[PDB]
C-alpha cells in the first residue's frame, strides 16, 4: 500500500541492509589487507616493505594498486623474491616515467 507504517518499515529494511553491506565491506578489507600484509612481508625485504607501508600512508590507492601488482608478479615467479629496496625504487622510477610521458 505503502502508507506511512509500510515506507517506514521499507526505510528502515533500506538502513539495516546499508549498515550491513558497509560492515560487511569493512570486514573483508581489513581481512584481505592482512593476508595481503603477510604475503608483503615474505615477498618484499623489510626496507622494501617498510618504503611500501609509507608510500600507503600518503597515497593509499596507488600504494593499494601496487601491492596487488607486486603480489602477482611475485606469483607469477617472473621476478626474484624478495624484491629488495633497490629493485622498488626502480619500479616506483619506471612507474614515475611512464606517466611523465603520458601527462
Ligand atoms: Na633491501
Amino acid at each position: 500500500s505503502y502508507d506511512d507504517e509500510e515506507l517506514e518499515e521499507l526505510l528502515r529494511r533500506k538502513a539495516a541492509q546499508e549498515q550491513k553491506r558497509i560492515e560487511e565491506e569493512r570486514k573483508r578489507k581489513a581481512e584481505l589487507e592482512s593476508q595481503k600484509e603477510s604475503i608483503l612481508r615474505v615477498i618484499l625485504t623489510p626496507e622494501a616493505r617498510q618504503r611500501l607501508t609509507n608510500i600507503k600512508l600518503v597515497k593509499p590507492e596507488f600504494a593499494e594498486s601496487l601491492e596487488n601488482q607486486l603480489i602477482a608478479l611475485a606469483q607469477s615467479g617472473r621476478i626474484k623474491i624478495p624484491i629488495t629496496d633497490e629493485e622498488l625504487k626502480q619500479i616506483l622510477e619506471q612507474i614515475s616515467q611512464q606517466n611523465r610521458r603520458d601527462f
